[PDB]
């Protein structure tokens, strides 16, 4: 059976990474032709002696940005925002400031020109975040240079929230997650689910969870189970099978906005021409693309067959999601220890290419 063939493939390619990087726990999911396969290894909690299972909640880290993107696509297609609007229109305390000449799409796709990977260490309180954006001044020409930025998509998320007259946590938990059919996906894990919330483990194998941070939720703050992430990949593979509002939201996240070498930047998702070589997928995670600013080029020819992926990490967790529309296949990897991005991409590449 397919069940045993997939289990064997994941056992050969993913299971060895547990001994190699000393990973307490892992969840790997495959969806093929609307059939879900769930593999669980090791411990959700070392001290509590809890096995990883279908209820285990993991930190998605930067894979959170896919839900922020989906929320933006939902708001835009319900006419709550336009991608040509500026933050001042919704956050009135930023009206007539320099950041108010950056549009929402530029914030969402990291092209503000002067927003780094992280906020400064001193930015913490709601007031210090508002001050940081009021005191913001341009550097590189607005819209020309991609620099991967938590603050950038953070502000986009806050604006999307204001546009729908809810806090961001409520936008996901009350609108987007239910619309996608996600039952155990959280910005804030409730008291009744804390026994299902995995500990992350650092490079010394000490337990750690993600700390509150300035505009954390939209950038890296979402937690989910393997079954919920498999449902999210199913939605991305079959957006036609969902209500108009969320279908339009999903399709909005799949549209390439600009290009950097072999990579097309969509809303949240990273987009590639399919078939993609292993090295094209590894290049997306290169220090050059991730750490440093890069000149963006216009889309000349939109690739006819596309493929999408996203890596994510916190101090304690690793995440990788990938889906190929034309093959009706996708994969999710969740670990409660950071492993190198290259090892996640390579393992996923072998499994997806080998599946019949
Ligand atoms: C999304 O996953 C981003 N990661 C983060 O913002 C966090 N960690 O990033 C690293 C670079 C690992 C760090 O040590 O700060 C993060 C969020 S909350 C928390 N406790 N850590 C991007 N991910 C990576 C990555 O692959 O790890 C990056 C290279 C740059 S930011």
């Amino acid at each position: 059976p397919k069940d045993q063939e997939i289990k064997k493939l994941v056992d050969q390619n993913f299971k060895p990474l547990l001994e190699k990087y000393d990973v307490p726990g892992m969840a790997v999911g495959v969806i093929q032709n609307n059939k879900k396969y769930e593999m669980y290894y090791g411990l959700q909690s070392v001290q509590d002696k809890k096995a990883v299972n279908s209820n285990t909640i993991f930190e998605l880290g930067s894979v959170s940005k896919l839900f922020t993107a989906t929320a933006g696509g939902y708001a835009k297609n319900k006419g709550k925002i336009s991608f040509d609007d500026t933050p001042g229109k919704y956050w009135k305390e930023l009206k007539n400031t320099p950041i108010d000449q950056v549009n929402l799409l530029q914030l969402a796709t990291y092209t503000s020109g002067n927003l780094a990977l992280q906020f400064p260490d001193e930015v913490q309180t709601d007031q210090q975040v508002l001050t940081f954006f009021k005191d913001w001044k341009p550097k590189n020409p607005i819209g020309e240079y991609r620099q991967y930025s938590n603050p950038s998509i953070g502000l986009f998320g806050k604006v999307v929230a204001l546009s729908m007259n809810k806090p961001f946590d409520q936008v996901l938990e009350k609108t987007i997650f239910p619309a996608l059919g996600l039952k155990h996906s959280y910005v804030n894990v409730p008291k009744t689910q804390m026994q299902n919330y995995a500990f992350g483990y650092n490079q010394e194998n000490q337990p750690i969870r993600v700390n509150p941070g300035p505009l954390d939720a939209p950038a890296y703050g979402v937690k989910s189970t393997l079954p919920d992430m498999l449902s999210f990949i199913h939605a991305n593979l079959n957006p036609q099978k969902y209500p108009t509002d969320i279908q339009r939201a999903i399709n909005e996240t799949h549209q390439g906005r600009y290009q950097v070498n072999t990579m097309y930047q969509a809303l949240g998702w990273e987009e590639f021409s399919y078939p993609a070589t292993l090295q094209t997928l590894l290049d997306s995670n290169s220090e050059q693309i991730v750490m440093k600013p890069n000149k963006v080029t216009a889309i000349s020819k939109e690739p006819s067959v596309k493929m999408y992926h996203k890596t994510g990490s916190t101090s304690g967790f690793g995440t990788y999601v990938v889906f190929i529309p034309k093959e009706n296949i996708g994969l999710v990897m969740l670990t409660n220890k950071r492993i190198p991005n290259e090892e996640r991409i390579k393992a996923a590449y072998v499994v997806l290419n080998a599946i019949k």
